[PDB]
């Protein structure tokens, strides 16, 4: 039938032909985001695809919605706080969401950054951009497979980093609260200060609750080896940014790749001036053994396509009243 | 027994004292090259160990060694266009290399910019630098098991990088000219132009030879997919670094990862001020979609070791009687 | 505390002690299965661990487990079959489960059994059991990186036999009713007919339904490879055992490794006279390209272990009237 | 070009139409092995492919091929033991030969046998026979990746079985008299007594010389684990089967895979009668933790293919004066 798309991002739109073949279906684009100037755009439409900006907060949308017979919020994400779940049961409109998208776009975003700052190509191009093009023993590297990858969680994306690291002959220890036979041949359960001691690279992958808001701090970069190599393309604040800041000026770690910083989405998916980007950032693109990657290990030809596919499978379903994979409503 | 050490690295001499002791043997480090200046501090030694500069055009340092003893030259690298073969003969001296260091070491510098290239993670910065830290449709990246990767060669190298990309989901393909059945579980082979028009990431393990300079030229560019990504650890010559350029200028290439570079000698392994820096290497380094690093993708700890410890061993062989394993003619 | 452990295998006998001290409790073993006859045995206990020969169908059972306290059933299994969810919420017992215990280790008995009827082995030995020592082409093989290999329905377990096999070098393709991204780098998803014509090796990993029961028969056989080798790893009912039976006879496939028959619970697990075993396992047993194995792909140290435990852990937290993972009950 | 083909196997012939087709050259297919009896079939022939029953003893066959401008003898094979080196090289006939047809056919039997027998297959079937279908603690398996493997000598094919091994996720473990970087991200190198001590699967993979005959007999079997296997896809005079058939008999280990036995020439490849059979390979093939395979890991298409192939292709070159890769001395 035909489903509005709110927010459609560049990417999606040169889906969107491919998408109504396949699905049979058409897709009505609308510039902006939901809101309660824009929703009477639905009246023609069975069905809602939604990227929200900033929150669903006022009611007059959601009622609009049930009069035009809409039954769903399909979200093409996996947040759903922008969500007032109290008017969604209100006006009997159930909500999907996209929570797995691809596990090793992410996966494979933490493993590059991994191996580029193990490599130090950019401490090499620093040294070369000052007419330094030799070999000194501080840029020596070593092969992956004489590496101990640490993972704090593991889920869908950690389980992938360590089938990966794995397969290259790496040494693969996890922290974890659960445990989950499918892992097991790919890395080796431990405990979180084993693993922040033996780990030469230590990838974050845990989620974001009061508990382990940052969880790395200064505490832990001292208990780390002096020569590793922390990632986390989790989320930015499970990392004490001041405390890692300081532990690469002290060499107390040797180089951190990023897609995620605390007090991101001040500057983060958004054009801006020098005076609108933080200053710890700053500090951390002027350091050649760090990369930063505008939260951008999800961006792949296949998260965006399945974030489209699997938003449109469910609210096709619930439009027809049939039944869909991924609710969040009761 | 006392085997004779010259100019070793400085990440070289940080091995010395573990390789006597691993060995039984002493080392006497010479800081620079065996030259008719130097060759009497081998009087008191069994074999010697080689990193030559330069030509080794004097033949009064020949007969010396055979005068001391010397049944053999250990060179410590894989070149040997500074040993006269001709003087090496009359004096008896047998002469080893060390071909095989690892193989691995330079797989992965290899991988690992293919990996950040194809996550365009220069690309970004360059964007973030500007103040733009959007995710634009003209930096999506793609699963690697998404993509297909085409080998010009394969060898030690190249049968490494294959093994390493497959392991990770990715099709490879390779043009060879000599068939090895021990590589078909990891890639398969195909022509030369196949390749070209096929691969997403290109990388290169073809020797240097009068035959293949210049191989990737203009007319190969040309055949690539204009998303392709071409790697180049092995032999700058392969590459005519102009077509490149031109290629990168236009978008008929993606991105480019180079170890090595066209007239490189001039300035990879040094100290230099921007006027000794050609202008071939400061459009390059401009480009946030290439990489250049200076010839450093064999430097790992492992290589390191290796370099000495496997010359090391056929010199005490030869000097023993015995088989050494890396013997090399003309 | 004190958990009874009811129906206890001669393997889980031997981790009792390590089991004892990793949760500090106490086990108390009962050699028969839970029954009206032997419940009076939990009055000492906290909580029960269960491995049901039969159902559990009279509720004298059922209510005397809550006059003496129990409030949960622990399955150390996946099946709940002989649990009386009517009697279960009217006591107020919740259920818990094993669902997964180890994917690998039915992977692994799949893959096993896959490439020794591959390699022919038993064909070999019935060869040489006349006499024959020979190399007939009848008996040729061929590497596994040659082969494709083909899944019906993906799951743990079968995205685990994708894993090793593309580990290998194998082409993997599935058919499936859920995408799920997760596996994408190790196979490519397919529809059920190209998966039974273009495969050398199928493999099942569907559940048993009533639109699955039989879903192998004559047809399909017809439609497959004449030297496919075909695994049944999953549920007996899968395949029509006489079809294939005859597809075998008529040589319309190769050989066939099969963990679970029809009608194998008359058999399976026990100790039988000639007279009791059923005359279509006697036909596959005297195949020489046929592997039967009584029902054990699941028979590892680790699956073993992991029932005991999952169960106890579990079984543990509804006693402290604390939080279960796999609960059946609502 | 003509090229002569002697004693080519029943498989050898369904490949020879698509040989000449690939190649462009005729192949003049004999059935008996070269002799003086059938040397002059050559006369029209520009080349020569070699497999000898037994040895070349007649001088008159050398003569008459140097006599016909037959420039060298191409072995389709490894062995050499029939060629008189002496008499080819008045003839001025280099002697090509193939080592490398197929690491990976003998690897895949070797892992294939390994993981057979480490499911314990056999002794299931060998229990099901009397009547019982049961999963006693005695055939309980384990996980690949909980085991160790080692092996003793590694080479092209010890290479392979390291890399499936590893890919699989187990620890590899090998003893070789000579360093190999290449193979360190699948195995780590160890003691000959450590690998025997420490490996769950043992695989021999070390060239039968004089100072290798019964490498492994009594004390060795001593050393191993009690539940250990050993493979042996090398050769039958590694080990000592009278110390084998004890060490099973009193499970000082716990099984084994041999594709190669002492004393096998007597009855390996051929037909015979339970008389010529000895009575070493009887006991063993009796055993259900056992399997014997009549030296056919080599024997893939592949495998098949390459012995004609890579001959022929050193055969033509050599006759058009060109380099053959696998010249042979001694
Ligand atoms: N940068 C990005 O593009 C991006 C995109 C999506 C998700 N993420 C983040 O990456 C993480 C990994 O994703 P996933 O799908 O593999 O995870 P998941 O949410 O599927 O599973 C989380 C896992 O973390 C572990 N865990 C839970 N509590 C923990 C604790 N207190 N301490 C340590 N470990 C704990 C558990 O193993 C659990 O299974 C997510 O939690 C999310 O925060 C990042
Ligand atoms: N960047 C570095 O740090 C570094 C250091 C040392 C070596 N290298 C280079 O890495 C490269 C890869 O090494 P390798 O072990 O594969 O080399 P190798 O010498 O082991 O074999 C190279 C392969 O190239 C193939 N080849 C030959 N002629 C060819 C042609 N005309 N076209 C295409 N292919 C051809 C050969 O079959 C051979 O298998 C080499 O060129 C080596 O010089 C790089
Ligand atoms: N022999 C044993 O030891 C043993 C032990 C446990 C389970 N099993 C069997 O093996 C199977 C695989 O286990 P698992 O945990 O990977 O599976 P699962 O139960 O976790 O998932 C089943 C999957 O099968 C697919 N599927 C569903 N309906 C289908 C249909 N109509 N046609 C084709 N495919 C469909 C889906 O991908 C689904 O995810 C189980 O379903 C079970 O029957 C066997
Ligand atoms: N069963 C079959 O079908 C079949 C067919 C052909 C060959 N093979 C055999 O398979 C075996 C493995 O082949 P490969 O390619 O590894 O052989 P290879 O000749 O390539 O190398 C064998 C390795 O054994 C090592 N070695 C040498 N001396 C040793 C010692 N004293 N102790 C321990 N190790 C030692 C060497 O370092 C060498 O690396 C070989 O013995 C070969 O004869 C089997």
């Amino acid at each position: 039938m035909k489903i509005a798309v709110f927010s459609p991002s560049e990417s999606e739109r040169k889906l969107v032909a491919a998408t109504e073949k396949k699905f049979g279906c058409e897709l009505k684009l609308i510039d902006e985001s939901l809101s309660a100037e824009n929703v009477d755009q639905v009246a023609d439409c069975d069905g809602v695809l939604l990227k929200p900006l900033g929150n669903l907060d006022d009611e007059i949308v959601y009622k609009k919605l049930a009069d035009y017979g809409i039954k769903s919020i399909g979200l093409r994400i996996v947040g759903t706080n922008t969500i007032d779940f109290d008017l969604a049961k209100k006006y009997h409109l159930t909500v999907t969401n996209v929570p797995v998208y691809s596990p090793r776009a992410i996966a494979e975003m933490a493993v590059t950054q991994a191996m580029y700052l193990n490599r130090k190509i950019g401490e090499f191009k620093a040294n070369m951009d000052k007419g330094d093009f030799t070999n000194p023993d501080s840029l020596i590297s070593n092969e992956i497979y004489n590496k101990t990858i640490g993972l704090i969680g593991v889920g869908h994306i950690g389980s992938a980093v360590a089938q990966i690291f794995s397969a290259m002959g790496a040494k693969v220890l996890a922290y974890d609260v659960i445990y989950n036979p499918e892992v097991e041949p790919y890395l080796t359960y431990a405990d979180f200060d084993t693993v922040l001691k033996e780990a030469d690279i230590i990838s974050l992958h845990t989620p974001l609750l009061k508990s382990t808001e940052n969880m790395i701090g200064k505490k832990q970069f001292a208990e780390m080896k002096n020569d590793a190599i922390l990632i986390n393309a989790a989320r930015g604040e499970l990392v004490d940014t001041a405390a890692l800041i300081e532990a690469l000026e002290k060499h107390e770690i040797a180089a951190a790749g990023l897609d995620t910083l605390a007090h991101e989405s001040s500057y983060f998916f958004k054009k801006v001036d020098d005076a609108q980007i933080p200053a710890d950032y700053k500090k951390l693109a002027a350091m050649p053994n760090v990369i930063v990657t505008p939260h951008s290990a999800y961006f792949t030809k296949t998260s965006v396509r399945n974030m489209i596919e699997i938003s449109l499978r469910d609210t096709i379903a619930l439009a027809n009243g049939e039944r869909a994979h991924f609710v969040v409503s009761r």
